[PDB]
């Protein structure tokens, strides 16, 4: 049996961690149990005054964010997309399986990293993104995950199948739109729904968004060319979704781009090519595990252009997470995980 | 095995149906299976087509919608909520278990039936709405099934339990506020998302709403006294969910009124009372079979107050549907419906 | 001329009355003149980091929130909606015309303000709803104005001709919907977008928000007979907008309600009565200082039903704030309020 | 006086074209006057009936839109942004001043023209947006406005002063959210509020969307190299607003890329380039006649990165009609256009 604490239980990916484990079958079997939940403030609350979704569990008391009280359990999820769990995780018991909502241990470059994190850096663990070439066997029994960042998820399912085919240039550009919820649950005046509903705007644009060289990392691990990103998000009044419109220059044929993606995805259940004529749109996918993708060459541009759209906290964090853990624990990577999106 | 048909599969209902039938346990072990998936226009094309989200069966290619294609299943959901099903229905066998999402087999009394739809009364069939007093004995092992319509399952989860203890005067007002879905795949003018969104309004007011004698069936299932409804459904910028705001005089003390509700729905998986100091919202229930429910007492207005939120397309339609199958079946009845909401 | 400070700029009615002010023709001729704008928190920032909405008036630095910075303004706007002005209005030179966007000067019953919101009762102040009874002329020339709360403001012009007319019963029951800049700009987690965003949720029920005994004392004034309030107050995924669903028992004609409607408003330019068979949307009034009003009588359930549509910002806040001071001043009523919205 | 008839008047630009001239001075002193409204359907229906926010035209009946109806009037919008003026424009007179926001006059190349309309090419008109270089002098005293497409204007005016100034490389990309009122008022499935709501999805990918040489025809006419242009629009949850992310590789210096913003923008009073360290929104704009401007160097990726938020219905289409009108009548150009957005 394996059970999981979940650290940061009130936020938005750990409420959706909840959802996850709470349909899994390993839950409704008796092999995975659902043990402390915990967060940094409101100890002594309830879990249903921050998640009145999770039915199920509503009375669990939630617990301090300490060691002492996350030992144990067999696997931890760190389920603070935005905090840094270095700290915390080299507390833990070093057997437990540790997975990292967090960036900490994301990169693979210390001199990156401290330019765009401002610290020194951890290391790096198995990079929670089974779908990328290599990750698959990296997670296969690991102890450590490193979930990967909502946009990197979707720009790099967008993107890397035409840059390991050397069928596109090395300089991407990434505009992509998300959800609020992938800002987390701090409350701040710009993430106010007033605020939010009916307007649109980038944020940390020409390069200074974290996510940048997370994007750039995954992709040149498909090439030996030198990749540049020039990636932009843009806040839209919704609560969850990813669409990433992801362009590079091409001369390609779109029949060979087209192959490159079968070739790199017709045996992965959570990648949907879409079927000539159609393109994604986030809605689909809301609730489920899945990525839709489209591509396309704009001939006159001589430009590829790839769409892709998931659930920002399902295949962009909690999902991820939850696919990782069934490689970490050796159980069907599937399990727990639906490509049906909830739809309208 | 099951085979299963669904009417008016290209609608949101259909739709809503299928996914539902996709996670359920009996698809799973093959003893449900989903055969033929028919509309009235369209046909020949692929579900893929209509319903992106639904990627497991999206090569289907939707069939006109005739007696003959769907016969030979054992079970037939017509997914019209805005149809009318009688003369296709009449063409089935009375041992096909038929569920109609439609209105046609919903009312018992004739004269009300043709004064708010204008036709000749096809007749009534068991209500599907099992949490109401009577109405699961009357569900297991019938061929026939009208689900109620959303914002009744509101209303009536919301009062029933005060009604049925003569707790609360026989004259209810429900203010109740709806997304979107509930309009169905009709594209109108008034329903285009430029004129939804940012904008709130009232519609079928002062009694011409059709689910007013529907509402007042049901709550005169539970008393003697004449029953009186003044109900108001209010369109808001949400695909789905209602929250039905329900009100009526009261003589009686708070401390009776919450042991009324405790009593009704302590046992029954899909009504989650509020703890005390807690109030429903409908992104706690979006894609699960759960209502939200909470009571209260005015004191100074001598009034009780329930709020009740319920996903429209899922415990307001198709959920309603696959509970009342599952019933009607002698399956498990919570099988393939979560209560577990998708939010935020 | 009239110089005018703006104390609490930064919040959504600060910055909705300098949307007014920068558009009345008082401020293009030079008659009106901005001044200091303060608030409690960042001052040094300038207002476009607040408002980037108020182009014109980016630069203006925010200054503290103190007497001193408000002396030498002939008019002090003290937009706090939610917050406590009687300290600070006790140190402005007393000549000024205060116009208090909060709620310490609305109520006249010491007893009933000290229930509701826990302080010793100021006293009141001419209330800005010149469309009641009796209220136009106790504006003229005043130096003191107290903003009326934006859903009594729906509700009052909902109810109070029918009432007054006496051909409804005085137990009223209130259900109204609101977008959520009406919360105000501070930062709290039940306001975040992700949380707002594809949710309803009523709250402060049955008699607890402080709004009720706002309403039944604007009935009180229209009436002499016992006046009771029930008033549920709903969230939506909207930012601006309030449309209030009013009713109470009649046994009166319709055409005789739809005259007290008209003799109360023909001669009132912001309150619009709907054409026979349309009714309000909030969306038509966002932007506006209008009200758009529908009534209704349901015979079978014999409930009056009155609609009233207006933008919270507008007509409920900033807008009656405005058109107060121009009486305060002397100046047409309507001058820089229009009656179009900004739709879709 | 100015006798304006306004055809299409029952769509969302026509709606707006009204709202604004309803607002303009030359309205309230006489100078300008509002004569027929038409529609190709509905004729006979009164205007209340279309657009509930106009409630001072509530009661003007649509007449049918024909050459003789819209005949007798000095000025005729031709309020059809997806419709075909070109048979209707040469039934009307040289000397009669016609603003056509649809399509048909836009583009000064007829195998363009040809290629991405499928129709013979009509001509070119002057060219609606006064802010581009040279276009102000073509539309003084004009009788022939072509008002632009709404994406073209957002990426015309990210772009063009860094092209013109050749400080990026002339292939460009230009991804752009919009809300759904762009889709004007035509009932559809995929823009039901059901399918909008919570959902983004991009369109007219690759370059097929017709837009895309409109971008080029603009940037072509600032340079002397060949332009090649990525348009990817991005259908977001909002009913107005465009925020347009435009790049383009660059090797010159932020310094030198702000100082060409600031020469070509200071002294135009409806661009508003954004204090540094701020950023557009779509919410700032909104109603208002403006657009937010901000620009960036990705030094990394070697890219130029400009922002630009519109709200389509206004400086993308209505407010730019107005706009190029009072520049052809030799009225003072802001005459009727506030640079003032309704926000929150
Ligand atoms: O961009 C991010 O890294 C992240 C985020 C992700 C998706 C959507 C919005 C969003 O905003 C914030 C705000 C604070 C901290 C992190 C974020
Ligand atoms: O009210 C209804 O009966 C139903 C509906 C339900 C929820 C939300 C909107 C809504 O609108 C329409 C429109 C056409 C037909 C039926 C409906
Ligand atoms: O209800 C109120 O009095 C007011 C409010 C008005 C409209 C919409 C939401 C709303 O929520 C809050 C939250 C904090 C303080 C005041 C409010
Ligand atoms: O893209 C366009 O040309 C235009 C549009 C503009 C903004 C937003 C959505 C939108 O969709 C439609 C649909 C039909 C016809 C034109 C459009």
């Amino acid at each position: 049996a394996t059970k999981v604490a979940v650290a940061g239980a009130s936020g938005y990916a750990g409420g959706e961690i909840l959802r996850l484990l709470l349909g899994h079958p390993a839950y409704a079997d008796g092999r995975l149990r659902i043990g402390a939940l915990t967060a940094a403030t409101s100890a002594g609350s309830t879990l249903g005054e921050h998640h009145p979704h999770l039915t199920p569990l509503a009375h669990r008391v939630v617990e301090p964010t300490e060691a002492a009280v996350l030992g144990g359990h067999d696997a931890v999820f760190l389920a603070l997309p935005h905090g840094h769990s270095a700290v915390l995780a080299q507390q833990l018991s070093p057997e437990t399986l540790i997975i990292d909502c967090g960036a900490d241990f994301r990169l693979t470059d210390a001199a990156v990293w401290e330019r765009f994190y401002g610290s020194s850096h951890a290391g790096s663990w198995p990079y929670g993104l089974p779908e990328l070439p290599g990750a698959r066997d990296q997670l296969r029994g690991t102890r450590r995950i490193a979930v990967p960042g909502c946009y990197p998820t979707a720009a790099l399912l967008a993107l890397f199948p035409a840059l390991a085919a050397d069928l596109i240039e090395p300089a991407v550009t990434v505009v992509a739109v998300s959800g609020t919820s992938g800002a987390g649950r701090a409350a701040t005046t710009d993430l106010l729904g007033a605020e939010v509903i009916g307007s649109a705007r980038a944020y940390n644009i020409a390069g200074v968004h974290r996510h940048t060289p997370e994007i750039a990392q995954g992709l040149r691990a498909v090439t030996d060319r030198d990749v540049s990103v020039s990636f932009t998000p843009v806040l839209i009044p919704a609560s969850r979704g990813i669409l990433a419109t992801c362009t590079a220059r091409t001369r390609s044929p779109l029949s060979q781009l087209r192959a490159a993606y079968e070739k790199a995805y017709h045996a992965e259940p959570f990648i949907y090519l879409m079927p000539e004529g159609q393109l994604p749109r986030t809605g689909a996918v809301i609730g489920s595990n899945a990525a839709h993708i489209a591509v396309a060459v704009d001939e006159d541009a001589q430009t590829f252009v790839a769409i892709a759209a998931i659930d920002n906290l399902v295949k962009g964090t909690a999902g991820a997470a939850v696919q990782s853990m069934n490689l970490a624990l050796g159980w069907p990577e599937t399990d727990g995980l639906s490509v049906v999106g909830v739809a309208p």
